[PDB]
């Protein structure tokens, strides 16, 4: 499997690993659910060097950005990111991402871990009409996410700039325990936080300098157990479980980041598919321990009304919840069935989303 530069800082802790996306990955330190409450009551760091960053450069970047993505890239000012979906010719989600606006002349855009090539390749065959050069930097890069109510408190005694300053998904160039990083106040957590970037070489150094302060606040590394309960109460998405190639924006919540009054890949086929949602990605609270995996099917009064995308246990909230693709026709409120393997039901709720609303600004 890959190893981010940290995978030895992570066996050094004891982390107990598991394969994401081919990267050999922490699936938790201690516990889960100990490293769920360090992100909700105090500071949870995470290791997210497996996410790729791509670098646009040229008097274009604007308008090829704006062109790949749904979102409103064109009208975004320096120092300023971006969260959007890229979709393909017929709409479908190639990747959701998030696009940094350094200056007219450079853009930076993390992409997710899986879809690295994918998303490359995609990107490098639209940049012809551009005057534009993609490149891949992702293998000297590494991203480090401090999250929680208190990770501002605890991070600004090793940053030689103001936090305060830095808005949400705005980012600025500043020093970290003595080395150049992007720091952006963004993350994946429903907490305040930020997401650190930075030379690969410089990861261990930055990673233990922060492990010493969360020692001291009673934070905790946090691995991808207590990534994935985090991002599913906030009820942020997964590329790959929740949405893909096969479900287009509006189907799965993601209106907002797609913007028809511009020009970009997958347009056409958005203002139709805008026209007649079929489909919606709703929040469930099953009833029980158990917990609901992707592909489990959903009904209503005994028909299939869906499916589930994602599913896991929130300490948050004491309950087994998920996330669910099903038809228009299902509301708040509704009664539902999840069908367990060997045909066995449990009930579930339709919930407002998100579950939890956390620090996040």
């Amino acid at each position: 499997m890959k190893r981010t530069p940290l995978f030895e800082k992570h066996v050094e802790l004891g982390a107990k690993m598991v394969d994401f996306a081919g990267w050999e990955m922490p699936l938790y330190y201690t516990s889960i659910f100990e490293e769920v409450m360090a992100v909700r009551k105090s500071v949870g760091m995470f290791d997210v060097s497996h996410m790729g960053e791509f670098l646009v450069k040229g008097p274009e970047a604007v308008s090829f950005i704006d062109f790949l993505i749904t979102n409103d890239f064109s009208s975004l000012p320096d120092g300023k990111a971006i969260y959007s979906v890229m979709c393909n010719e017929n709409g479908g989600i190639i990747d959701d991402l998030v696009v940094y606006k350094v200056s007219p002349d450079e853009a930076l855009m993390v992409v997710n871990a899986a879809n690295i090539e994918k998303d490359f390749n995609w990107i490098k065959s639209h940049s012809k009409n551009f005057d534009v050069e993609v490149s891949n930097i992702s293998d000297t890069t590494a991203l480090i996410a401090f999250q929680g109510p208190k990770a501002q408190e605890t991070l600004q005694e090793l940053v030689e700039d103001g936090l305060e300053e830095i808005a949400y998904y705005s980012f600025r160039k500043s020093i970290v325990a003595g080395v150049e990083t992007l720091v952006s106040r963004t993350g994946y957590t429903g907490e305040d936080g930020f997401e650190l970037m930075l030379e690969a070489k410089n990861a261990p150094k930055v990673w233990d300098a922060l492990m010493n302060l969360l020692r001291k606040i009673d934070g905790r590394p946090a691995g991808l157990g207590a990534r994935d309960v985090c991002r599913l109460e906030a009820t942020y998405l997964l590329y790959g479980q929740d949405m893909d190639e096969n479900t287009n924006p509006f189907e799965v919540g993601l209106s907002w980041v797609v913007k028809l009054n511009k020009d970009f890949v997958g347009k056409e086929a958005l203002l139709k598919a805008k026209e007649k949602v079929e489909r919606k990605l709703v929040a469930l609270e099953l009833s029980g321990k158990r917990i609901a995996r992707k592909g489990y099917e959903v009904l209503k009064n005994g028909e299939r009304v869906g499916e589930i995308t994602s599913g896991n246990f929130s300490p948050t909230l004491g309950k087994s919840i998920a996330l669910a693709l099903v038809s228009k026709s299902v509301k708040i409120g509704d009664q539902l069935g999840v069908v367990f393997p060997g045909g066995k039901l449990v009930e579930a709720l339709v919930v407002k989303k998100p579950f939890y609303r956390g620090s996040v600004r």
